[PDB]
């Protein structure tokens, strides 16, 4: 599928069916997007919403979070699991307060330098909260791309990972980047699922190679 057709079909789908009312999509800021991305990394959206609201009420700004005792952060995290996320969350808040005056930095290198924030999370923060032109690649997004373009191989191999990042850059547009990047997460979370994807509801079904061959189980590849 031509990349300009890929992006247009995904944005047209998002306009009518996409999620736009999650709390971290209303009056968006780099802090709110960062906080939601870290909570969502290993936890389902329904579990996250009450925690996100409790964290924003107690810590309205990243400086408030930075100045709080770590034990209070860990207490409020209880039930989200994967507490390395919370330790790094607090360290990153302290880095923003100390190096950046309490305001989130707006360059890719400074955001990726934060503890707990990798290449995809940095692009997510900058594209979704400020409209900067970066693509994303988490497991949801990688599964949509690998099925549509038939990318076999284990993404734990560098050459496969690099092919998937290049494909993501290619289909991600500049105009509407915030809509496209949320739409791709929506698609991998609710439609292009690990088992038995819902191809009839997918706006890529007219050009997807896995759908044409009923071969979604091959993409992405598994660990050997
Ligand atoms: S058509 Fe099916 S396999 Fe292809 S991207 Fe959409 S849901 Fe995934």
């Amino acid at each position: 599928m031509q990349a300009s057709q890929f992006s247009a079909q995904v944005l047209d789908w998002y306009d009518k069916y996409g999620r736009k009312t999650l709390p971290w999509q209303i009056d968006k800021t780099p802090y709110k997007v960062w906080l939601s991305e870290v909570m969502l990394q290993q936890t389902q959206v329904a579990t996250v919403i009450p925690y996100f609201e409790r964290f924003m009420a107690r810590f309205p700004t990243v400086t408030d979070l930075a100045n709080a005792p770590l034990d209070e952060v860990l207490h409020l995290w209880t039930g989200l699991g994967y507490y390395a996320r919370a330790r790094n969350l607090h360290k990153a808040a302290q880095q923003v307060a100390t190096l950046h005056g309490g305001k989130f930095p707006e360059t890719f290198e400074e955001v990726a330098a934060l503890p707990g924030v990798g290449r995809s999370t940095a692009g997510a923060i900058l594209s979704l909260s400020l409209g900067k032109h970066f693509p994303i690649l988490d497991g949801n997004v990688a599964r949509v791309l690998a099925r549509c373009y038939a990318v076999s191989g284990w993404p734990g191999k560098k050459e496969v990972e690099n092919k998937l990042w290049s494909l993501s850059e290619q289909v991600t547009p500049a105009v509407g980047v915030e809509r496209f990047n949320q739409a791709m997460m929506d698609l991998g979370a609710m439609i292009c699922t690990r088992s038995k994807p819902k191809c009839s509801l997918c706006p890529l079904q007219n050009g997807c190679i896995a759908a044409a061959n009923n071969s979604w189980a091959l993409y992405p590849g598994k660990k050997p």
